């Protein structure tokens, strides 16, 4: 309760502390977009959220470029619910992405190659800052700025049509944020990013990287949640502590492999499931931070032990299935978390 608050305070002070890092990243990114926009395949390219995956690493940034693709035809791959072939409707007004077609199918490989190549050409043009490009270890392109700051650049396709049918029963926020809000969010665009399941096929994965911010900024059942003193909730703090718990555990055991397949979006997913289960703001009273954090831990442990964690958008996709993460890894993380809970969370210090 008091220990958790102190953890949150030290995290806050490093975030809010004076840093030239964001200015250096923006300068590099703005150069790239100008270079990409001159190219025929990428003239519509722009920034998605005009981010930090690790709270413990303030020099590591995550950036997403988006490209609008109108009249897109999506074909689900092998019933995976999340992976799709990208085809183009027969509306030929010269498609800018034709050079990436392999048949009727849009090739992620060929598109990333030319994105990669154009970026590489603008890197070796900038003289002010030293920018170093790493070699395709997806997640698309990783840059190194002044040997301290690192940026992962992801290329996403953007569609403004209705979300695919696999999402129909997801985003189960009706009893928490309202049916009206669920409708508003589902009018936003959706995104597609490269990579396949399990030979390599040219499939894209659905991406909803823009939804979390929308929820977190308007997260209460009450419209006035966290706008006054009588309605302060701990939802954002609990999510931060879950993300930091996993980070610290991945760092403690980084020389082993048992935690390599877990990442923040697993924690995000399980957190927002607890928000669905506990929709009222009184279930998230600031005074109950330690107890609320415990709900979240307990639910995440239940997910590990049962090997069931539904994607928040595509509920039939089990993030914790045997084919994606094996029993041994889930059993290892369970033991570490259970040890943390029973020892007043050592990792935080
Ligand atoms: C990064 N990765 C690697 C593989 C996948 C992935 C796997 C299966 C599916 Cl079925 C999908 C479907 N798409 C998808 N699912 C999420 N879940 C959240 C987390 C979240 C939860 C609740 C509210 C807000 C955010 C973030 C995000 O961007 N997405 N995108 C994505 N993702
Ligand atoms: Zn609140």
């Amino acid at each position: 309760a008091s220990k958790l608050r102190a953890v949150l305070e030290k995290l806050k002070l490093s975030r809010d502390d004076i840093s030239t890092a964001a200015g250096m990243v923006k300068g590099v990114v703005d150069h790239l977009l100008l270079r990409l926009k001159c190219d025929s395949a990428f003239r519509g390219v722009g920034l998605l959220n005009t981010e930090h995956v690790k709270i413990s690493a303030p020099n590591e940034f995550d950036v997403m470029f988006k490209l609008e693709v109108p009249r897109i035809q999506l074909e689900e791959y092998s019933n995976t619910r999340a992976y799709y072939f990208v085809k183009f409707k027969r509306n030929p007004k010269e498609n800018p992405l034709s050079q990436f077609l392999e048949g009727e199918i849009l090739s992620a490989s060929k598109m990333l190659s030319k994105f990669r190549k154009i970026i590489k050409e603008e890197i070796n043009d900038i003289k002010d800052t030293d920018v170093i490009m790493k070699r395709k270890r997806s997640p698309a392109v990783t840059l190194l700025i002044s040997e301290k700051i690192s940026v992962d650049i992801t290329l996403a396709l953007e569609s403004k049509s209705s979300w695919p049918a696999s999402t129909q029963e997801g985003l189960r926020i009706q009893n928490w944020l309202s049916a009206k809000v669920r409708k508003q969010l589902r009018l936003k665009p959706f995104y597609l990013v490269p990579k396949h399941a399990k030979f390599q096929e040219e499939t894209w994965r659905l991406s909803f990287s823009h939804i979390e911010k929308e929820i977190l900024n308007n997260h209460g059942k009450s419209k006035t949640c966290c706008e006054n003193k009588e309605e302060k909730c701990c939802r954002k703090d609990c999510l931060k502590l879950m993300k930091y718990l996993l980070e610290q555990l991945k760092e403690r055991f980084k020389d082993k492999k048992h935690l390599d397949k877990f990442s923040s979006y697993h924690v995000k997913t399980a957190f927002f499931h607890v928000c669905t289960q506990n929709p009222q703001d009184s279930q998230w009273d600031r005074k109950d931070l330690g107890l609320c954090f415990d709900n979240c831990v307990t639910y995440f442990l239940q997910c590990l032990r049962t090997e069931k964690l539904e994607n928040y958008f595509i509920p039939e996709f089990n993030l914790f299935s045997s084919n994606l993460i094996d029993k041994r890894s889930k059993e290892f993380l369970t033991k570490q978390i259970e040890y943390e809970r029973n020892n007043e969370f050592p990792v935080f210090d």
